């Protein structure tokens, strides 16, 4: 019969490449120990640069006795980008493309008296394999499970592009009744013929027998035997939808003819639905009206990058099916076995893609490679019932816009471009009639006058109005334009999403200060357009989690933020916006402060410091409380609420609570609050560090420090803050600090910084780095006291690097006055910290 | 007048040797970037053999035009452990030591006219420097604060043992009236005799003038003049304690007589406190019974090591004030500045020490050095009222004894070890008449025999009685038994405590399962013998934080992980232990369960799972709620009650409330439920991944994955479960995981694993580490209903011992039963792990 394990255990890794590192009496003794799934790339968590080359996997195999006589099928579910096998020095095969699975036949290379030497040599360099570009790190090495399958001499075929060897699918599809087809091939690897029967056995979802299929086979020595069987039509099926994932379980099983033992077998499931996108209606789920409530998940996590293990992939399902999401774009690659089981199993209905992604390069074999991981992606995954659409490229006009500008300049660009599509849309439809094609494009309309918009059977839109540039009802007027336009190519919102960060917070969330409320702000507008627009097939949030993207600088260098969840899966509050939205099944109410659990803020006098609280809920009404005392109750509107808190107790519990479906509903967390004085003297001083966040109108909490430097604030007579200058911004990251975000903002062409405080002895610290790559130069005064007689940052650090300067100050006065003198270029501040000593 | 700037900015950085590296035209455009502080031994959080060697530093200094005629002094707040300073390519000093700061008078090296470059050669390798033993990472680098000083010709000396150069203290302190002695150098740099007039004003707690001294002084051209001022006494002096920290300031001013123009100006606090150790009644602070309740506090954070920001220090401060601590055993080396102006300011007793630590080795110059160091930490921290002991050796036999076993190999080492301690001790009481000394001790009578506990004022003990062997009752039987035999050496316990682990949890917390619930049940005994025992001074809880310590495995390999806050100086649950037990003036209310947020539990039918739920509070009762349902009022005993909360739903809202000091007092949160079935069928397989944690009595979650792994349980008809075997535990590091614990741990000898399940296809991965080395070697045989899996694994053979295995395999039951089978050829069999799920 068949034996399927892994070995994941017991390798020897050497990053670069390595002279007979194949042979099987090579000393790897000094080779790294790892056990897969293995990246070799946890250096683009922190380098822009990481390494892209080759890497060599070495392990001994030794095999049971008792497989002696079988076929030993290899699989590798998956090596980034290409992978090369040997076994005891012997280049079986190799393999190109990073997303896919590939399996060999090793039985003619293996001894069953002495120990076997498997080396792979991988290698995340190679430019005719998609990815070549798009805005995730391209890791390098065996991140996904590695099998051996022991077979008998007759058996499925599982060398067809990695796949299982069979295919089944359901032609027709009513409630009164659908149909199903079973497919495959049956390899005999015996020298001799033999006489095979081939069992079919289907179940329905209860787990009873349904129907037996059986046939009789003959195959000579060494033939690939083709069969396609047809079940008796299914009366009245159970229907599969993410709420009522019915599954009907297909048992396949070869037996010989005579002995009637046992040989092979392989369990798949089916499931009866049919679908179709309307232009006009939108989505429709076994003829019902179905809004597609969707995310997109990439599948690294910091620091291990995609060496997930699949308890970690069922993990990530599971937030995502909590959150009520109904639909999934895997993307821009295919995804473990393990992911798609949980689609089909638990109910998420599926896109996936390839990829192909900015431009299409004229790279030799290129083109070929991406045609036949497509092949493999639909071969490898088309027994999901919950997959319903395959897609291959994803904004492949970008790069190539910004590249080339002249009509003359895109013109071969675009002919290349326009061939690979409407080859690929052909591969696909040969390989599965089933099935959707869609394509994603940036937005732009470009992808209609090319043509590209006409070639796949539905279309999607990548939105980020309101974020990259425009507004936020952009969003719903750009798609507005479009069903105008072109009413009969349904859509998808294939991207839409906003950065964030939990160090950052802000009372004017704007777009790209990445604090917490803007991208609140952002989903909170886009999630009703999409629910409430009925052309609109669906949305697939962009993205579920914050993820590894080395080429990015922005708030989190090294990440996309555009996150529900961060890199560690911790749900950012505005998950819960989503659930409340999504899940009615269930009462939400959460307070959307664990994102925010460490506030301050300017305090007049001992008053209270206001602060906003937000809820998330899908109650209609409530109340939250602050150290027990009622803020009073109000009515929530696109599932939210905000209260103006009162901060006043450094450690408060804050408290909620409504009715849902006839049972009171709680919800409870504490925080921290400082409160900073408005107005400095000699009690107020003790203990006090006024930390200032100069030309932002954001909070900035350390993750390092748990210091909040607060918002910029204009000086006022008996306070604190600016005199003169504007705002300047940078997104490019700053070297020489955790703090980035601290210092990406600045208070340009500033003119002072004040402070009235008593005499005594302070500690001050300034803040620099320079963002505009004459040169800016500035004395810096402090009390008619000349304290930096000609400061450059850029002269001394370069620029995007942190200075960080600390002097002690006497104060004779009754305030510290600040003054900037530009000798060359502007002054700039871009934060301050002040101390009193003595 | 006297500016002070730090040049923590702009430096080029390179690690290893590196020739020329000093010279002014050396070409360091490939060198990395790097903002001061900085250590080059972030390695040391995942590398065991973290690099001890050189690193170099190099910084352009443009001086201002303003500073053409002034004196300038560099400092160097601290580099580990020794630095060799360069200006020009010239050497200008050096220092060993990597805990004390150094100063240098640069002037001469500089130039006005063009940049200058200034070379750090640091060295974190050399044997003749203490620590050269110690449970932490030596740190290589410069690591806290640089500074540029610039005076007049005419200053405050500030190239003595890198000190302020000033010394204040108070002669006579009773509630009546102080005294107050107002000492220092003043150097004169300039080719021209100087008259001048030194000022001493003070300042009471309130800021107003208290009174104003005034001297002339004469200085020849190149002259160090030492002053020594008495102020009239302090009447009725504002006593300083932690909870009362009144300062006096002192501004300390030099003057040109002829013209009164002012020359260089120096801040120092005093205050007015005097206090007494007793060896039967404890300790005493302004004539007043005191209970030291301490933490001790080592200085890195997880991964930037010890190159912490000073805000930094003050969150770590805060921290362990807001706790109640009111003592803190700065440890093992002297920290930064901006600590212990915290403790002056804000209020908290301090105990520092420099790291001679384990055993005296036979090294030429390392008790020099020693020496050098106990100067500099008295000098440079001198003017901290905070500070009433300092120490100098921290278990100094404990490696020595474990070494040398014969008297022949003894002797001389005692001897030496001795030797130094008188030294030191005669150093100490020369440089500082005002505090008192100490010494730590491992918990063995040896240090009394060999003479070690009749050289310092007061002891201390470092105890883990129910950590290290013994019954945690044996911690108060051997401090019982000191005071017995030596009841004139007032006692400090100080260190004790207990590791944990936030991903492991039991409801049978033993030593050395790093549950977090064994810590609370040791801290929980431990704190009340602290609180309640007369002839014990206080305690110094050992660690405030889970800290850097390279060379240790155990549950978190790196990390010395017997904090009350994390690394990431998150506090613990049982940080409200201490904050409910030391805090009267607020209410605590603290449900503890914040360090496991992420439960399971095995569920009979639908019936509720009951796990405890601990509450740390200074309230006498206290009512928890689960959703909304009381689970009923307990009154507290030690600060502490537990309930047994039925757990079904999968977000439980946890809810405590109850009445202190006339108000209301209330706490909650939310934490996730996962239920486990006792029983599998065919209903309640579906989504399940049934992960068990074979060999232990601990819940394990993965902080990577978040999967909990339950505590392993015996087969039962119906059920699932282990089949023989006993349990096993390592404490070695495992490779190629993340989830060690779990792995550390295993069923040996075992004979079966079976799950009573229906027939499917189903998803088996089985865990193994071969955890004895010792061994002949582990080989078998593995079946699950007959089916052989494995003819033969042997982990050690295939990836070693202390290695990570993880297999998968797909099994087709035909049975009501999944029976795995092991099958011994060779040495024993062993399961770490085993997670289930059905397929088909
Ligand atoms: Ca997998
Ligand atoms: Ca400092
Ligand atoms: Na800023
Ligand atoms: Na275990």
């Amino acid at each position: 019969q068949r034996q399927t394990q892994t070995i994941n255990d017991s390798w020897k890794f050497l990053k670069g490449e390595c002279t007979a590192a194949a042979d099987s009496a090579f000393d790897d003794s000094k080779w790294t120990s790892i056990h897969l799934p293995h990246t070799w790339n946890t250096d683009a968590y922190t380098e822009k640069d990481y390494y892209r080359g080759t890497g060599w996997y070495r392990r001994q195999l030794t095999l049971p006795q008792g497989w002696k006589e079988k076929q030993i099928i290899l699989r590798l579910d998956a090596a980034g980008k290409s992978a090369t096998i040997y076994i005891n020095g012997k280049n079986v095969g190799e393999h190109a493309g990073g997303y896919t699975a590939c399996s060999f036949n090793i039985t003619p290379f293996l001894s069953f008296d002495t120990p076997n030497t498997l080396a792979v040599c991988v290698d995340n360099a190679r430019q005719d394999i998609a990815p070549i570009s798009g805005d995730f790190t391209f890791f390098g090495g065996i991140y996904r499970d590695v099998w051996l399958t022991a077979v008998p001499n007759q058996h499925f075929n599982l060398t067809n592009h990695g796949s299982d060897g069979l295919f089944i699918s359901t032609p027709q599809v009513s409630e009164e009744q659908a149909t199903l087809s079973i497919r495959g091939e049956v390899k005999n690897d015996a020298p001799e013929k033999a006489t095979l029967e081939l069992t079919h056995t289907i179940y329905r979802p209860d787990g009873t027998l349904l129907q037996t299929l059986k046939k009789n086979i003959q195959l000579k020595a060494g033939e690939t035997y083709a069969f396609s069987n047809e079940a008796t039509p299914v009366l009245k099926p159970e229907l599969w939808t993410p709420e009522t994932p019915r599954l009907y379980r297909v048992e396949t099983t070869l037996r010989n003819r005579k002995t009637k033992t046992l040989l092979d077998q392989s369990n798949h499931y089916t499931a009866f639905r049919w679908f179709r996108f309307d232009g006009d209606e939108g989505f429709f789920l076994n003829g019902k009206p179905y809004k597609l409530r969707g995310i997109c998940r990439h599948q690294d996590q910091k620091p291990i990058g995609p060496a997930l293990t699949d308890e970690m992939h069922r993990r990530d399902f599971l937030l995502m099916k909590e959150m009520g999401a109904n639909f999934i774009r895997i993307s821009h690659y295919p995804q473990d076995d393990a992911l798609l089981e949980m689609c089909d199993k638990l109910g998420m209905l599926a896109w996936e893609e390839i990829p192909i992604i900015d431009i299409v390069p004229n790279t030799p074999g290129y083109g070929d490679n991406c045609e036949r991981n497509l092949r493999e992606m639909i071969r490898q995954h088309y027994n999901h019932p919950s997959i319903i659409t395959w897609g291959y490229m994803n904004e492949i006009l970008l790069v190539t816009q910004r590249k080339y500008k002249t009509e003359a300049e895109l013109k071969p660009v675009l002919e290349r471009t326009l061939a690979l599509a409407n080859r690929l849309e052909r591969v696909l439809k040969e390989e599965d009639s089933t099935r959707i094609s869609t394509m994603a494009f940036h937005g732009s309309n470009s992808y209609n006058e090319t043509g590209l918009s006409k070639i796949t059977d539905i279309v999607g839109w990548n939105l980020y109005q309101g974020w990259y540039g425009g507004d936020l009802t952009g969003f719903e007027k750009f798609l507005a334009q479009q069903h105008q336009n072109h009413p009969t190519h349904p859509m998808i919102v294939s991207e839409y999403g906003a950065g964030s960060d939990k160090r950052l917070h802000s009372l004017h969330p704007r777009a790209f200060d990445f604090s917490i409320e803007y991208q609140q702000k952002y989903l909170e507008h886009y999630l009703p357009v999409l629910e409430d627009t009925p052309y609109i097939c669906g949305g697939t949030h962009w993205n579920f989690i914050d993820f590894s993207s080395a080429l990015r600088d922005e708030s989190m260098p090294r990440i996309n933020n555009k996150g529900l969840v961060y890199a560690d899966r911790t749900p950012k509050d505005v998950y819960h916006y989503y659930q409340a939205a999504w899940r009615k099944d269930i009462p939400v109410l959460h307070i959307a402060s664990r994102d925010w659990t460490d506030r301050a803020g300017v305090q007049q006098g001992n008053a209270p410091v206001y602060l906003p609280v937000k809820i998330y809920t899908n109650l209609s009404e409530v109340e939250l409380f602050i150290d027990g005392i009622s803020l009073g109750k109000q009515k929530t509107e696109n599932y939210t609420a905000t209260f103006e808190v009162p901060f006043s107790n450094r450690n408060p519990f804050l408290f909620a609570q409504g009715n849902y479906q006839g049972k009171t509903v709680q919800d409870g967390l504490r925080i921290n609050f400082t409160p900073i004085p408005a107005c400095l003297d000699a009690n107020n001083l003790k203990g006090l560090e006024l930390a200032v966040n100069v030309g932002s109108q954001c909070f900035f909490t350390s993750d390092e420090s748990q210091l909040t430097w607060l918002p910029d604030q204009p000086y006022a007579a008996g306070s604190w803050g600016y005199i003169g200058g504007k705002e300047g911004t940078a997104q490019t990251e700053i070297q020489n600090t955790a703090d980035g975000p601290l210092f990406q903002t600045l208070r340009n062409e500033i003119e002072g910084y004040r402070f009235d405080a008593p005499q005594g002895v302070y500690e001050i610290e300034l803040l620099f780095t320079d963002i505009f790559r004459r040169e800016s130069t500035f004395g810096i005064s402090i009390n008619g006291e000349v304290v930096e007689e000609s400061l450059s940052p850029c002269k001394e650090s370069g620029y995007f690097r942190a200075l960080r300067k600390k002097y002690y100050i006497t104060n004779d006065k009754e305030y510290i006055d600040i003054r900037f003198h530009s000798t060359s270029g502007t002054c700039f501040l871009n934060g301050i910290k002040l101390r009193n000593i003595y």
